[PDB]
Order: C-alpha cells, then sequence, then structure tokens
C-alpha cells in the first residue's frame, strides 16, 4: 500500500488542509442553470449546493422535473450512485418518485433528522408499521414492514407502492445514526461495517438501480461513503492495494457533483477507511 505510507507522510507533515485545498482548486466546475431557476428555489436546501445540469436526475414529470440529486457514474468500478440532499417537507414526494423511477433498491442515510438543534432532513419514512404514508402529489404509498435497530445503525424494510399502477417494491433503508455532530468518527470500523452491510444486502449490485445516498447536503458524509466504496472496489478489480489514487478518484466523482468531501478531516477519514477496509479485502 503506497497510500498507507503517503498517509503516514501527510499526517507527519500535518498538511491535510493543504492537499484538501489542492483538490478544491483542481475540482471541476460546470453549469447548474436548472437548479438556480426561481421556480426551483424552494426545492433546494442550501443555496450553494446545486446539481450540475449534465449529471442531474430528472423527475419524469413534464411540469417540473427538478430535484436536487446527481448521478455519479464510476466507469472503471461499474458502480453508480445517486447523491441527493435530505428531502425537504415539500420534496418528500419527489424523493420517493425518484427512488421509484430509477429502480433503486436501497437508500443510505448518513445523518440524523435533528443535528445541532436543527432539522437536517424531513421525516420522510414512516415510524410505525400501522401508520402508512401517502404522497398525494406523486401517487405513492410507503409502508414500514420491519425495523432492525442496532447500536450504530438501523436497517428498515419499506414497501413502496405505486398507487396509479398497483406495483410494489421493497426498499432497504440503511441509516447510519452515530456520525458525530462535529468532525468524523474516531475509528472507521463502524463505518466500514455499515458499508459492508449495505454491500451484502445487494443494493449496490448493478442489476438494481443506483443506490440513493444522502446526508444534509449530499456532499460531505455522502461523498465519504461513495469514495470509500469505490476505492475499495477498484482495489479488488486490480487486486493491488496501491494502483488506486484516492485523490484521483475524488476528482473524478466531483465531475458529477460539486463539493464531495467537505472538510479535510473528512478526507483524512476517507484514507483511513480505505486503508483499513483493505485489510478485509486482501484476504481476511
Amino acid at each position: 500500500m503506497e497510500m498507507e505510507k503517503e498517509f503516514e507522510q501527510i499526517d507527519k507533515s500535518g498538511s491535510w488542509a493543504a492537499i484538501y485545498q489542492d483538490i478544491r482548486h483542481e475540482a471541476s466546475d460546470f453549469p447548474s442553470r436548472v437548479a438556480k431557476l426561481p421556480k426551483n428555489k424552494n426545492r433546494n436546501r442550501y443555496r450553494d449546493v446545486s446539481p450540475f445540469d449534465h449529471s442531474r436526475i430528472k423527475l419524469h414529470q413534464e411540469d417540473n422535473d427538478y430535484i436536487n440529486a446527481s448521478l455519479i457514474k464510476m466507469e472503471e468500478a461499474q458502480r453508480s450512485y445517486i447523491l441527493t440532499q435530505g428531502p425537504l417537507p415539500n420534496t418528500v414526494g419527489h424523493f420517493w418518485e425518484m427512488v421509484w423511477e430509477q429502480k433503486s433498491r436501497g437508500v443510505v442515510m448518513l445523518n440524523r433528522v435533528m443535528e445541532k438543534g436543527s432539522l437536517k432532513c424531513a421525516q420522510y419514512w414512516p415510524q410505525k408499521e400501522e401508520k402508512e404514508m401517502i404522497f398525494e402529489d406523486t401517487n405513492l404509498k410507503l409502508t414500514l414492514i420491519s425495523e432492525d435497530i442496532k447500536s450504530y445503525y438501523t436497517v428498515r424494510q419499506l414497501e413502496l407502492e405505486n398507487l396509479t399502477t398497483q406495483e410494489t417494491r421493497e426498499i432497504l433503508h440503511f441509516h447510519y445514526t452515530t456520525w458525530p455532530d462535529f468532525g468524523v468518527p474516531e475509528s472507521p470500523a463502524s463505518f466500514l461495517n455499515f458499508l459492508f452491510k449495505v454491500r451484502e444486502s445487494g443494493s449496490l449490485s448493478p442489476e438494481h438501480g443506483p443506490v440513493v445516498v444522502h446526508c444534509s447536503a449530499g456532499i460531505g458524509r455522502s461523498g465519504t461513503f461513495c469514495l470509500a466504496d469505490t476505492c475499495l472496489l477498484l482495489m479488488d478489480k486490480r487486486k493491488d492495494p496501491s494502483s488506486v489514487d484516492i485523490k484521483k478518484v475524488l476528482l473524478e466523482m466531483r465531475k458529477f457533483r460539486m463539493g464531495l468531501i467537505q472538510t479535510a478531516d473528512q478526507l483524512r477519514f476517507s484514507y483511513l477507511a480505505v486503508i483499513e477496509g483493505a485489510k478485509f479485502i486482501m484476504g481476511d
């Protein structure tokens, strides 16, 4: 592992903030005209986190097709992700319309509904089996089937029914619940174990639609997920834990959504998780 001694080299030199700035500067920049139309102002959670028009997800609704969401297509790894913001009270129906239209099998949530005294996300899934949710604007019903609460994540089977065709699908909600309010987790082990549960569920398999991933803005903790999954997969395809340049992967993902990886602590954590997750992918 080169990166393991490049990692040790960057900590010594304390220069995480420097590399992270390098990436901010090299990062690509494309139009996001649709996002900043005023008809869409209230469809965005942060005024400065916009999907690029080229990689954006379109709702199949000729009235307004906008939702703040990007398709990240990683060609060498054969892995696609949909990165999105946490739904607004007025976009919850859109969010499930998107999960329906894209044929996604799983949703990964990396935030709690309330963080730092504020609401980072609408409550967009049901809490009790018997209290189903109806989305009138998008003709969808959502039902909680089961719920498996563990120490640092919760998994939920949900049933999504299309009212106007009577088709149903089962969605897996993977909810990481212990991401620190400030900073990043002290060890990646929790995060890695959550990652592998998502993998084992099949939600990433390419017979399915792309997994929907989000946090508050869909770039910070969301990117850490995607970057770690993809780096670890490329280490497999090459079965060589050192042809993978984590900064080069990051810059390629940022062609598809701006700002992935928000802090330089997140970047360090990204390295830390890939290095550690490499143990259990090189035979173990």
